């Protein structure tokens, strides 16, 4: 499950989805987490 701290950061998380790129690199990119879990925490409430 991903997580981003803002809404800008999902949102170029997921442009930086369109061609494909991995998540692990679209996290480290716009600042979004991978957690195995469901359920993301408040400071990641994007």
């Amino acid at each position: 499950t991903t997580c981003c701290p803002s809404i800008v950061a999902r949102s170029n998380f997921n442009v930086c989805r369109l061609p494909g790129t991995s998540e692990a690199i679209c996290a480290t990119y716009t600042g979004c987490i991978i957690i195995p879990g469901a359920t993301c925490p408040g400071d990641y409430a994007n």
